[PDB]
């Protein structure tokens, strides 16, 4: 079975749903999920977690001493430690399809001023460390990314279950005024497929060029 | 003081939480955050919100007749209606500081395999509809790219609170065998920014070339 850690200052956010994707996996024993709150690793009475940077800039680092003790009791050698970060490598399909087989994931969620970086810098004398990120948009900490790579890893894990798709429809085959296109409903699988490539086409050169080699 | 209306079949996955960002800006009366359950809106005992697709192949399509009932409720001319497709136009940061003065944002969840077009298509006839995706890695559904979209916005909200940023630091100077760069404790601030413009500069060729061009 694989066993996903998540830390974070955000416990109550990333609590696991039984009606969600990655609850359905719990639920059907394909995966362990625990969460745990930063400030266990504390030991100031005011539970503090960072701290200014030095050189100065705005915001705020995450403390070493305390991600130390936290990654120290939770990690292995065998452990893959993912830190979600703004200046990650990128996570794509690869990597989940990569993570999907692993057999311990640890995922560090830190605040995106990020964590100090002889965290990741020391972690890797003892263990795997991915720092990714799963997009250029700004979130204001790693949790919601965190709750991304899960759903996106999880999906993929045996016994859970390139180009744009184009539209899609179910019935009815007119609604509002609006007809379903009539190949759609031809029954031709010839004449559809080459009805669905010709729109996934339009709608990829259109809405993401650079899926095939294309500027922009 | 924004509302945000989700609508989806996983209400309780999407339920804001006290302690995050959305649960701050929520408590601080910055913005409304409404979840709809999408089988509000179902027609049948057995709440169906999808069928079998037209023209056939894997997968269910959400049905048309349930999300236009939705949508018809809950949007206004005014509202601009986000629906999260792995098929969309990237969602930008320059995309969220757009949203981020919107009055009304309804962000629709669906599954991967999507929502019938003309849901999209007939909206769009009496309001804005942006299909954005978060990434090209493969999500069950929306609902997770829904908090990412929320997350990404909110923060731009004033109250709530091309290279990449390098090595941040703090205290201790001195950790486990590892000291902060001394350029950092020099008082020279001309040259940090240097360094960290040169600390940029090597992290995005190695991390992320594709921001060179
Ligand atoms: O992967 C990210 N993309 C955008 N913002 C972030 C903030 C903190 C951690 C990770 C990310
Ligand atoms: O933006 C997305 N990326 C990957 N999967 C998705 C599934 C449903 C909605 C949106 C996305």
């Amino acid at each position: 079975s694989m066993k996903i850690d998540v830390v974070t200052i955000f416990p109550e956010y990333l609590q696991p749903v039984r009606q969600s994707l990655p609850g359905k996996a719990i639920d059907a024993g394909l995966v362990d999920v625990a969460v745990h709150d930063l400030r266990r690793w504390t030991h100031d009475v005011h539970k503090s977690v960072d701290d200014s940077p030095y050189g100065g800039g705005p915001g705020m680092v995450m403390k070493p001493t305390v991600w130390g003790d936290a990654l120290d009791e939770i990690c292995t050698s065998e452990t893959l430690l993912v830190v979600p970060t703004p200046a990650g490598y990128p996570f794509t399909q690869e990597t989940a399809w990569q993570w999907s087989t692993e057999d311990h994931l640890v995922i560090a969620c830190g605040r995106y001023e990020g964590i100090d970086q002889r965290v990741a810098d020391d972690a890797a004398t003892r263990m795997r460390v991915r720092e990714v990120s799963i997009g250029d948009y700004v979130l204001n900490g790693g949790e919601a990314a965190a709750l991304v790579i899960i759903e996106a890893v999880l999906r993929l894990v045996p016994g859970v279950l390139s180009l744009l798709e184009g539209p899609s429809y179910t019935r009815p085959p007119s609604w509002r005024g609006m007809d379903v296109p009539p190949v759609l409903l031809s029954g031709d699988h010839a004449k559809i497929a080459a009805w669905r490539a010709e729109q996934s086409r339009q709608r990829t050169i259109e809405r993401r060029p650079d899926l095939l080699g294309f500027d922009s």
